[PDB]
Parts: C-alpha cells; sequence; structure tokens
C-alpha cells in the first residue's frame, strides 16, 4: 500500500522500429493496437512495471505475451519470435521480455501492441505512449 498524490508512472516503448500500422481500420476491417516493424530478434519490452499473465503459442499471433501492469491495465505484445519470461514473473518497466517475430509473410516482420486498460477492451496505443505525463 502506497500514499501518492499524482499516479504517474514511467511508460518506455514495446520495441523500436517503423509505425507500419496504427489503430483504426485497414483494409476493411479494424486494428486493435499497432504494429512496429523491425527485422526478426528485435527485443520487444515491457512498456511499465508489471506481471506476466500470458506467455506462449496463440492463434493468430502466432505467440505472444501479455503483462498486467499494477494499475489493472493489460498490455499485449504479439507476433513474438520467442519469449523469455514465464507467467507470474515480475517485470520492470524496459526490460526484455521477448524478441520480434511474425517470419515468413508478405507483412514484414514486427510487434502487434496494444493497451486494454483495465484488461477490457482495446484503445488507440499512440496516445497512451507518447501522451502522457
Ligand atoms: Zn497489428
Amino acid at each position: 500500500l502506497y500514499f501518492q498524490s499524482n499516479a504517474g508512472q514511467k511508460v518506455v516503448l514495446p520495441a523500436e522500429g517503423r509505425f507500419t500500422s496504427g489503430y483504426g481500420p485497414r483494409w476493411g476491417r479494424m486494428h486493435n493496437g499497432i504494429d512496429i516493424a523491425n527485422g526478426i530478434g528485435t527485443p520487444i519490452y515491457s512498456v511499465m512495471d508489471g506481471t506476466v499473465i500470458n506467455a506462449g503459442p496463440a492463434q493468430g499471433f502466432g505467440k505472444w505475451v501479455r503483462v498486467r501492469h499494477d494499475d489493472g491495465t493489460i498490455t499485449v505484445y504479439g507476433h513474438v519470435h520467442s519469449f523469455n519470461v514465464s507467467v507470474g514473473q515480475r517485470v520492470t518497466a524496459g526490460e526484455q521480455i521477448a524478441e520480434m517475430g511474425n517470419e515468413g509473410q508478405s507483412t514484414g516482420p514486427h510487434l502487434h501492441f496494444e493497451v486494454r486498460p483495465g484488461g477490457g477492451d482495446a484503445i488507440d496505443p499512440v496516445p497512451w505512449l507518447k501522451e502522457r505525463g
């Protein structure tokens, strides 16, 4: 239990690379996160301190990780090539949790990243990452 006036918590980028696909419709279908493109193997980071709640195969994502942050927000890391965390593991903002995947397809290697306040519906990640404090 902590006493704090302003609730701000440190947030960092989940991966570095080209911003190739934003939140919203594309090719007639909603995209519920953002895509950040770079080579296979590019490190993927937890954006905020939190606890890993998923790490494994997922249909459609190939492999994924999810991290639950202490304010209840869940962040999602999809299309990873591999992950180095276990469910229940505590991670620090910016710590490497996975490597970028999406290999062998017409869409190049990238991270798919989602933000889910309260663990619920996804929101546009860009203001959540870039418009804080
Ligand atoms: Zn995506």
